[PDB]
C-alpha cells in the first residue's frame, strides 16, 4: 500500500467521523500523523486531494467489479456484478463524497472514468424499452445501495439479501 | 410576504445548506443569510436543535402536501404508491439528501419524517415472506433510485429521460 493511498484511506475514514467540510491539511496531518508538508508533496491542493479520493474509491469500485464479473464480455453478467455490488449499503463516507462530487467537473470525471463502463447506458431510453428495462434494474440496485440514508428502518441481512435477489430476477 | 417569517428563515437556512453546508450552518451564518439578527432568530428557535427540527419539519409536510395534492383515493395503497413514485421521479436537493442522512442523528428529527412515512411509505414487514410486498417494495426501490440519482452518478438525468423511467416503474405496480 503506497503512501497516497494510505493518505487517501485516512482521509476517507476522517470525513465518515466528522466531515467533508472539516477536512484540511491541518486535520488530515493529524490523523495520518505525516507533517502538513508530507501531505502537500502528495496532494499539492486541497482540490487535488479530494480529486484523489474520488479516483481512489471509483477505483475500487472498478476493482470489486472485475474481480466478480463471471463474463466481461457479457452485458448481462456485467450488469449482475453492478447489482450484486450495490445491494451493500453505502458508507457513510462514500455517500457524503458521491453527494459532493457534482461540486466539480474534475470530480464528476474521476467516477465518469468506472461508471461509462458498467452503468447501463442512457442514450434513447426514451424508446427502447430493453434499455429502460436493463436501466430500470439499475435503479433498484440503486435504491437498494442507499436504502438505509433515506428510510427510517434500516433493512435487516434477510430482507437485504431478499430484495437483492429479487432485483437480479429482474435482468433479462 | 407569501409565508410566515419562520418559515422563510427556514427556507433561508435549507437554502444555506445548498450553498455551503449543513456543518457551517450556525445562527451567524443563518443572521447573514436571513438579514436578521441573531435575536430575531433565537425567537423563532431557541436552539440549533431546534432549527434543524424545524427544517426536517417543513420538508416532511411539504412532501405530505405533494402526497396529499395529487393522490385520488388515497384509501388505496396502490394509489399511494402510484403517487410516491411520481413525486419520487424528480430528483432530491442536496440539503434534503443532507437532512435525510442526518436525521437519525436525534429522534426529534426520524420522528418528523415517520409522520409522513408512515402514512405513503410501504414497510418491510414480512419482506422475506412475501411476494407482493417484494413486488412493491422493489417498485420502491426503484424509484428511490431515480430520486438520488443526481448524488451517486456522475450524469444528470434528464427530464425526458426520468419520465421514460417513471413509466417504466409505474408498469411495474401489481395491479
Amino acid at each position: 500500500t503506497s503512501k497516497k493511498e494510505m493518505i487517501l484511506r485516512t482521509a476517507i475514514d476522517y470525513i465518515g467521523e466528522y466531515s467533508l467540510e472539516t477536512l484540511s491539511y491541518d486535520s488530515l496531518a493529524e490523523a495520518t500523523g505525516l507533517s502538513k508538508s508530507g501531505l502537500i508533496y502528495h496532494f499539492p491542493s486541497r482540490h487535488a486531494l479530494l480529486l484523489g479520493m474520488h479516483e481512489l474509491l471509483a477505483d475500487d469500485w472498478d476493482k470489486e467489479l472485475r474481480d466478480i464479473t463471471r463474463d466481461p464480455e457479457d452485458p448481462l453478467e456485467r450488469l449482475r456484478a453492478v447489482v450484486v455490488t450495490l445491494a451493500e449499503n453505502v458508507s457513510r463516507p462514500e455517500l457524503l463524497l458521491l453527494i459532493d462530487a457534482p461540486s466539480h467537473p474534475d470530480f464528476l470525471n474521476a467516477w465518469r472514468t468506472v461508471n461509462h463502463q458498467w452503468i447501463p447506458d442512457t442514450d434513447d431510453l426514451e424508446n427502447d424499452a430493453h434499455k429502460r428495462a436493463v436501466y430500470l434494474v439499475q435503479l433498484a440496485a440503486d435504491g437498494l445501495f442507499v436504502h438505509d440514508y433515506i428510510h427510517d428502518d434500516v433493512l435487516s441481512k434477510s430482507k437485504r439479501q431478499a430484495m437483492l435477489e429479487t432485483i437480479l430476477e429482474l435482468i433479462p
